[PDB]
């Protein structure tokens, strides 16, 4: 077996492995569109003749707390042939891509995990949380304080692409976890909005000046509407879109994959009607360069200036000073006051997990509880961390 | 219909209404034990001859952030006869008890809600969050950093009451949401630990010096262990108890009703194995006296001294100054900078809900986003808010 | 918002609202075929630019007891945008169409209800009952008295359209609830008989000289045959068709949506094998002109001549004389002996509901129990009321 | 009604009856391919004008113990119209085909039964056993003794037809129950390997020099892989293919329809992981000529030479001498020592059922238990009996 | 931790561990009855004070092919505390008991496995197969050849103990897998025949001179009868009991845990009605003394005298000569012709698994296929191997 960047001849072998590895495999036409986001030298294959392993990264733009946009390597299309398990192919492919990603100057890498047990050992920590809410809309009544209660319009998605793009572009710059969505991914999204024979039903859009929702009736449960995407840049837009969705009088239930701080439950007289039916890790982060990443993000202005020494396991030791919402992170050989594996740092980085929660599991070690409270407060995000789209 | 404090003659009528209203009705013997927590004048009934409505409160001790214990009126045993719906009996009973509770000098009242849509209009806000985790323990592997890995012992609950009481007493003083558990409730708890013919199976305990877990196999799902209660006063105890529970090799799944900040997922190599299968409002709070409650709790030392004017709808207007983890809350007629209904204040009070989340739903109105960030940070609890026991 | 008859430009907006409102939306091609049954001025839309509401009626021919055929306005394609709920659009559209229907000279209007709680307040009463029977055909044995036991032929529906049309035309003239089925609806029916990729399986027909049955295997339950339509003009045809359906030896169960008086159960040695698995209101009637409707239908010859005074709430007061199977219904200011809302009259009109049953619910008020027995007997239909097809 | 060989004009009527009788009806194009295996005079129809009944046989080659290949008449496409049940059409069609099959010189006939209760009375006995194994591959660990542990390759079925054909041809000559698979059935098999809109997903192949496996993800259960076919000519190939299938890391379960003696369970440390989820009769045999069939197959060399008298009910009486793995079977009027119906002989013939098991049900009568042990041992197959493909 | 034989003081600790380890724990009274089958020094415990591990064996009598009864050590009541997993307690307890069992002169040990993956590494091989048949008795029709068709009587189990004991005693001496059932186990069995509040329903018996069946209606499925035990010493008794069970006209289905060679399916016109709904390893055997065990059992008289050299991994090497249904097994240092682990020998020993099946998984290695056929034939049992009762 040998690991190398793939030639044009390798791509049919990669699509076969893809088709056999991913049940949601988007097919060669869609794969060729996503491929435009893969830089030169962004892919590796392992051949035995035939492709027995592959992995690549895409050039992405990730919003982190403080409305800072980082260049991000988005790992994807990772597969090992069922014939070549337990031969260290994944470890070999991840090592080679991480080397290329670091040499290319990316401060962070990111992925969506097919399983929860794989990516921790390669330095990836879960950094966003997916939260499915299911609303029994037959009982849903909006609170007297709820904004609104004719600003929203029912429209065909393909006829209002420009308006969706503009709303999304405002949303992603404003929200930690936001990703730039390139033209090819808008092409792919609005192609999925069409009904398929023996497949998904037709998608409809609810369009507001400052938000949109894309939804479709479930294939088999004809009383369930699934919201594929709701992007709202104001509270008024968010409420107005939910009033319109609760107006889907032929539906019994409306489902959406959102974030833990979604205010929908508080818009209703009965907060319990917005049931949490599913929770899962969303985006995973590997901090490639600790000082670059720590200095790039904004921090909470509320916590007072403090200094400490952070040691990342096989990742370096730093004098970390945080004050006025900014961090300075410099090399030191001074005694560490905080230790953690690289994956734990990825989990803290966007504000989704509390340092004190990770400390309680001993994933993060300090002998100073005041330092723990200060890390918690400083790494907290004012804007709740959200998940943009799966890649 | 007339509302009055119940005579000894009313109690058989109250037990009949109880039996018809609560499917989990604990029966007259248990009810008579709980009754010892109801003060003189703690109960109201509405008669038509027969009891058509009832409500009472118990004297409770609630731990709030800063390890401060408040006297708390715990509303319970609230029922209206199916024959007397929509005659304002609940509104009449809640008004009379709230008057008695306020005149008695309780700064807060609390309850567990049978439905989510009832108690908001009487000034109760959900203040704790129940989070059910289900672990597929056949795949569960503890992380290398996980504490431990013979400190825990498998024991009969009834033989180690004193040790459970001592651990719980340490736990409840330390944790916001903690309740003092009186002797009668320990009597009731250890009586539920026995197997019942056609009922629950036998309960077992896992006992550590600094924690315990009570669990039983599910009646019908014989591969499910349900943890009724896990109290751990150290991280070492929490991990050691979970190592023992993952050691229940005849079980496929272990379930527990915990809090959102439970560190269990981070103790495992695969965080996804600890699945969130259910979420619900736990304890509801009504702030009876805004200045007494706001001044009693501790606040985050991290946020800098700040002053504002809080107006509670039909609850008064206050100059609120927070600094050095303490609040001063005094009458003012100065212009309000923050407005909210009383229920919203109950929801912020223990740190379970963010002011900025409630603002996004317009349940909390200010024109200052800096003030919002300061409220969020100040009302945050360093110790995660937990739910003690249902009443 | 404005209500007006739709221009050709409005129809794409109407199809979008249709697609978003009706999960069974037949698509623009089918909708354009049904549209040929909508008279000039038969449709209304409410615009905000975009279509936020619509409703129309079709010209139909309804058979009522006595084999009398009434011109009937069939309301259909009624939708309000999820963005424009609770603004009285439905009430405004129903008022305008009812005005047009009454001015056009229709004695009755009719509809199929998407929900049971909407149409009562606009004067529509449920007038037919759908009764689903499921037969476990593996145990089905025909009684010795059962007619028959090679008159039926298994055929391709598209090759015997003329024979189906002729049988249906005889059936609909003979049966209360019968509707004339125009050529476009035969086009649509025999187009649904074809298998669809990821859709329904192929339909087969059982053809007798005096009856037919159309059936198909269920998409997902491959041991269930669903009879979409069985029309039999003689008892011999009905039995012969059921012998052939019980002969579907690869099926475990045969299902059909029929009427409560279907004799199938009595054709078998075990009447219990024909299980009632579902019941629902079928056709709803609004009597537009009380005297025209009451005088048009035939009445039971068995009841002796009787006279009374019927008052319809906001519908007039009439001297009603019934004798020799005919009614005379004339204006009066004499004291009412019977009162009911207009919807109740629609429910009595085809013989599906007993006056004494509606009296027991106080939907129909009289102080004379003899009058009640006479109404029951007179309004009864000798031919059981059936449902023709959904519109 | 009349029974006759079908003209070219009869075939559209036969396809209509097929479509109405077989939910898995392969359609006219596929039926026309299978039709190439039906000899002249291989089919009968019963007409009333229209086709109310049909049955045919195909020319097949069946491997029986001793690696002997018999010409075999494969009955198929048997249907009676639901309109013509209980008129003896099946009995009339089976009698006519059996006459033709016997006159043509076939020693055995065979079929796959749509139900278990039909074919016994026409002399067919179930002769192979289908055994579905479902493996929870997440727990599957191969035993230290298991062969292997990169010989298998993941490939597209349509690109390796020649290799599949060659492996199958070696397999079918070696295994009792093996059938020659003609070119048209390879055409049909590799056409089913393609994904269908609203139908089955894409098939993949695992290819070894001495075995192959064809599998696809289940349409609705996306964590289930179904192996449609695994053919292995060596133990090494069988183990290597199962290592590759257990490597389908995105699947929770792998299912296969195999035979009772499949060694898969013994390849794993936990034999229980290979769960038997389904069992059913596979191939049914009717021995057309008792002496020809008994003399054609090989017998166990282990049992010593023995002689007996076998009487088949309405099938003749024979002096049966078995020695050195060969039988001689000659006419006799000597007293019978063994009696059985013809169907019982079909059940013994390939070694799937023990004579002593059928004796215990009195399907096989002797007064000599030594004779029973000798029949059991002699009729046993060294190579386990398997099922080739459904027809 | 220390391993030692338990004192009377240890038994409450053992019952606590039992209650926490076995959901079907029979309780202290039943455990005390089973305890009478445990010899002096038959039990081991591991203490830390408290019991963290236990294992014992009972003195049993096992019937093996040739109607030979072996003294057998029945391992049971094996548990490790959930607090003491992965400390080698099981390995330590099994080593100590195996030493005692071997020194005591038992030629074999046996157990029922709670999981399939544990006992192979301690030399236990699965030796019997449990086969659940479920009959849809509404379609069940007995074949014309079926024996019988008033010999069976419906009776109360507790009134016919003597008759059950006598039938069972005849059965167990005759059948490989048979166990002597001592008086205490008859006490326990007929105590389980009584209905329990919130537990199993009442058991009934069907009694024949040469067989009995004990059955009860399922707790929750009231159309399912479960046969707990059917013992028949003649084919006539077996058929007569099944005629009576198919006569349970209020039941839809009859279920029984039987063996793979149960003739029930062949008693019916439709063999498919007896569905295999479950299969699992029953009794596991560890051959403690290879020569004693191999020489004790009878072998098939059909296979000719043959000699070979068997090597058991860490179990010795033997010259094995089999002829006239007897084996001689003597020490040798001659080259091995057959090798296998000890567990594989346990799996062959009662005739449930074929040597050629285990060879195909490479659990059994030889370079002689003739030797394999001879082992298969010789180790085969004329009487099908059955499972007596769980211990
Ligand atoms: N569609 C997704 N959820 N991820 N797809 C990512 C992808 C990236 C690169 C290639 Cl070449 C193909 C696919
Ligand atoms: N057992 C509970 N979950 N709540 N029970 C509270 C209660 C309080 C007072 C009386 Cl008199 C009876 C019951
Ligand atoms: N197919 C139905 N069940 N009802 N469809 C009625 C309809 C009537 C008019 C138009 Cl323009 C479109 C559809
Ligand atoms: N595809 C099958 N499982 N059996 N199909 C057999 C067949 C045989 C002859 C004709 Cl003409 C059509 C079909
Ligand atoms: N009831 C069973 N299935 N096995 N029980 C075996 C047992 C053996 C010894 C003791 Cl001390 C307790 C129980």
């Amino acid at each position: 077996v040998t690991l190398c960047s793939p030639t044009e001849d390798d791509w049919p072998g990669m699509f076969l492995l893809a088709a056999a590895s991913f049940t949601d495999f988007i097919g060669p036409e869609s794969a060729t569109a996503w491929r435009t986001l893969v830089p030169t030298d962004g892919a590796v294959v392992v051949r035995d003749s035939e492709v027995v392993g592959m992995a690549l990264y895409m050039d992405l733009r990730l919003t982190v707390p403080g409305e800072v946009v980082l260049p991000t390597a988005g790992l994807s299309f990772v597969a090992v042939a069922p014939t070549h398990r337990r031969r260290g192919l994944l470890r070999a492919m991840c090592a080679e891509l991480h080397r290329r990603i670091a040499d290319s100057g990316y401060p962070v890498a990111a992925l969506h995990a097919s399983e929860g047990g794989i990516y921790g050992r390669f330095g990836y920590g879960p950094a966003t949380t997916l939260h499915e809410l299911t609303v029994d809309r037959r009982f849903a009544r909006f609170h007297a304080d709820a904004p609104g209660g004719s600003s929203v319009r029912l429209v065909r998605p393909t006829e209002h692409r420009g308006e969706f793009e503009a709303i999304y572009e405002r949303w992603r710059q404003q929200v930690p976890g936001g990703l730039l969505r390139p033209q090819v991914l808008w092409d792919e999204l609005l192609a999925e909005a069409k009904a398929a024979p023996g497949g998904d039903r037709e998608s409809f859009a609810l369009l507001h000046p400052d938000g949109y929702a894309l939804y479709r009736v479930d294939r088999t449960d004809l009383k369930l509407a699934r919201v594929s995407e709701l992007r709202a840049v104001t509270a008024d837009a968010h409420c107005a879109l939910w009033r319109a969705l609760i107006g889907l009088d032929s539906m019994e239930r409306i489902s959406i994959i959102t974030h833990p701080q979604d205010p929908l439950p508080h818009l209703l007289t009965d907060t319990r009607l917005a049931r949490t039916t599913w929770r899962q890790d969303g985006l995973w982060l590997r901090i490639m360069n600790v000082p670059a990443a720590l200095e790039a993000r904004g921090y909470a202005h509320e916590v007072g200036e403090f200094s400490t020494v952070l040691e990342v396991s096989d990742g370096g030791r730093f004098a970390l000073k945080i004050g006025d919402g900014r961090a300075r992170c410099t090399p030191t050989d001074a005694a560490a006051e905080i230790e953690m594996d690289r994956d734990v740092l990825g989990s803290l980085y966007l504000g989704a997990h509390r340092a004190s929660t990770l400390a309680a599991a001993n994933r993060l070690r300090t002998k100073d509880s005041q330092l723990l409270r200060r890390l918690d407060a400083a790494f907290a995000s004012d804007v709740p961390v959200q998940t943009a789209f799966e890649f």
